[PDB]
């Protein structure tokens, strides 16, 4: 789809079975969800944004469903505002910006 | 043009006579900018991010020629780490997400 930006370019994800709500977020290197629990090994992890920096829970080769499109990457989790899509997954799924 | 996110979508913009980088940033709601001593008056404003809030100076009516396209909006200027083109300006350039 062509997404405009009126307002926040959220879209639905599916990750670990369970539906939820996610932010298109183009200035993101890397994909940070809020606080839920997922299989597997984890390393901590830390990142940095506008307010400074966070500890998190760093998920490898994660699948995701993006608005009907299937990545498989890097998934932070924690103490993030909302849940945002970074560019590791927003490049699997062919996404652009354009004008 | 269309932009790839393999890297950080950085572009030239024109502000106040002066030329920068700035990230093309869907996720962020308004266009935040890097230190600097512009004239006219200004509202405090409080925006928060990952790590939480930082202090900026709002501007409004701003122009900035963002890739020789022309907008005119609402500027924050404080200590953002990068400057950031929030969706308050990309849609008068007509930019979107495409996948
Ligand atoms: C310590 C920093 O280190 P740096 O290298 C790069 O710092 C940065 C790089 C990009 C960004 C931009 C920010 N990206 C981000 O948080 O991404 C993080 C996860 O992915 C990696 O990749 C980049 C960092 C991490 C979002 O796109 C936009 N935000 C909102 C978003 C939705 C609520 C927050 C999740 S907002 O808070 O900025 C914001 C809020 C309101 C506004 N009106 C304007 C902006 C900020 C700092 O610079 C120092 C040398």
């Amino acid at each position: 789809p062509q997404i405009t930006l009126w307002k926040r370019p959220l879209v639905t994800i599916k990750i670990g079975g369970q539906l939820k709500e996610a932010l298109l977020d183009t200035g993101a290197d890397d994909t940070v969800l809020e606080e839920m629990n997922l299989p597997g090994r984890w390393k901590p992890k830390m990142i940095g944004g506008i307010g400074g920096f966070i500890k998190v829970r760093q998920y490898d080769q994660i699948l995701i469903e993006i608005c009907g499109h299937k990545a498989i990457g890097t998934v932070l989790v924690g103490p993030t505002p909302v849940n945002i899509i970074g560019r590791n997954l927003l490049t699997q799924i062919g996404c652009t910006l354009n004008f």
